[PDB]
């Protein structure tokens, strides 16, 4: 499985790689997958790049 | 934040739903945000679409 | 530019080509952009395969 | 309904704030659908990481 | 690395394979990454989901 | 035909000018699909931002 995930900036490179951890072991026990199949990726976003009913997540 | 998902087709209904809410509980406690914020959707793959080394996933 | 969009199925095929055409152009005037440079794809997801706070979107 | 948006870098925030609220309302009105459910989210590109035919953007 | 390769649906799964073999090969020759770390995916779409200048690809 | 190549970060301009020039001449060949209709877009990423197993690349 391959799994994108898409955050605001500014956690620390350790809250990241917490981030990586749990959500890997959580696709693998769901789907009963080994966790050398799981792939994470994360895209950290400004708040200006964001928008949610029209307006910037920044506001 | 919103997580995209690719997986193999042949998950039960079951495990798909234990994904959606292990990886959101993960990806909130991870970032502490707020569970409710937290997006997942869930694209599946046949094996034949999908490569490993430049050979199907399928062989 | 290229805009990848995430609808939930059942939309009218008439549906479809409007939002093709009102992003294309919202894109291209957005950006300065020219209209022809703009490119579009709608990926289609059913409610058992999105979530919301953890729950699948066919229940909330 | 969530909106990728991939665009060349180089757009100052306000003009990245448009596309960002004229991309919404225009899903919102093509789909009849609360404008409140819709979410964007842009990606930027250096030239040099986008290809047309085998050839740089730049 | 991980290639995502969107396409119009109706090609044969030969020419699939083909396309997930040669791409991972020209990953792997551009960048000097092992073969075996590339992966693939495709994904499939109707000519009506796809614009081009704001009009529909099947027009 | 449309590609988003997912590469760590660290390639000089002309690696990456190369891997976009070679996926669409292999995209295009595969396919029977003219080149000029090929398009990539290249998405850099950190070693601590990518995982495999559950543990960081870097």
């Amino acid at each position: 499985p391959i799994a994108q995930i898409h955050i605001y900036e500014g956690r620390s490179d350790e809250q990241k790689e917490t981030l990586i951890r749990e959500v890997s072991e959580a696709i693998s026990r769901s789907l009963d997958a080994p966790l050398t199949s799981v792939r994470v990726i994360i895209t950290e976003y400004a708040k200006g790049h964001a928008g949610i009913g029209g307006e910037l997540a920044s506001k």
